[PDB]
């Protein structure tokens, strides 16, 4: 019983269209259930209207820093921070989605999505779910990155929250 949710993201106020992910509830329920959360807004804060600031071509796509919008802020459902859940689920791939942090126990909000296999991650940030389609949507933020990390578009995560 794996939560579906969804971010529907621009590039300069334009759409490139909608990213499914999946969330492991069934491996790391509470680091799903906060970004599950977070995508609804239930709590009253997450992901709408925040941006993907980290954008690193043949690496991977970052988000989720809704308070700072510069990759030091962020903070999850529970409070600021949480433990690592597990490392079970492995860097496998483009599509994995997994959890930034600044340390052992650190996870917030800010997280980023694959673009190629990054298992030099594995045992240090918790992996929780993948797309499930928007794949070509994640390859166009993508595009918008550069080796900085630095953006060449705002991308924005306009609307976000749960299919089932
Ligand atoms: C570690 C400081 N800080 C903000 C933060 C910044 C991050 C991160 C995780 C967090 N955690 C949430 C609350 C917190 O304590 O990963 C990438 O940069």
């Amino acid at each position: 019983g794996n939560p579906l949710v969804y971010l529907d993201v621009d590039a300069n106020g334009k759409p490139l269209g909608r990213v499914v992910l999946e969330l492991k509830a069934d491996v790391v329920p509470k680091t799903a259930e906060n970004f599950r959360a977070l995508c609804t807004g239930e709590k009253g804060f997450g992901y709408k209207g925040s941006t993907f600031h980290r954008v690193i071509p043949s690496f991977m796509c970052q988000a989720g820093d809704f308070t700072n919008h510069n990759g030091t802020g962020g903070k999850s459902i529970y409070g600021s921070r949480f433990p690592d859940e597990n490392f079970t689920l492995k860097h496998v791939g483009p599509g994995v989605l997994s959890m930034a942090n600044a340390g052992p126990n650190t996870n917030g909000s800010q997280f980023f999505i694959c673009t190629i296999k990054t298992d030099w991650l594995d045992g240090k940030h918790v992996v929780f779910g993948h797309v499930i389609e928007g794949m070509d949507v994640v390859k166009k933020i993508e595009s918008f990155g550069s080796k900085s990390g630095r953006t060449s578009k705002k991308i924005v995560i306009t609307d976000c929250g749960q299919l089932s």
